[PDB]
């Protein structure tokens, strides 16, 4: 069909939204996470996690 068809199931897809949303993370950082994540579905863990912790610390509010 193509290659990996980004099989971001309900569990993996969550990464995308949480990535795109990242309320407190540079949305430009969010986008970057999408590109790296999309091109590499096996990286969903490395991107989702990196974006999760980063957003937490880099988050403005406190």
């Amino acid at each position: 069909g193509s290659t990996a068809d980004n099989k971001f199931n309900k569990e993996q897809q969550n990464a995308f939204w949480e990535i795109l949303h990242l309320p407190n993370l540079n949305e430009e950082q969010r986008n970057g996470f999408i590109q790296s994540l999309k091109d590499d579905p096996s990286q969903s863990a490395n991107l989702l996690a990196e974006a999760k912790k980063l957003n937490d610390a880099q988050a403005p509010k406190a």
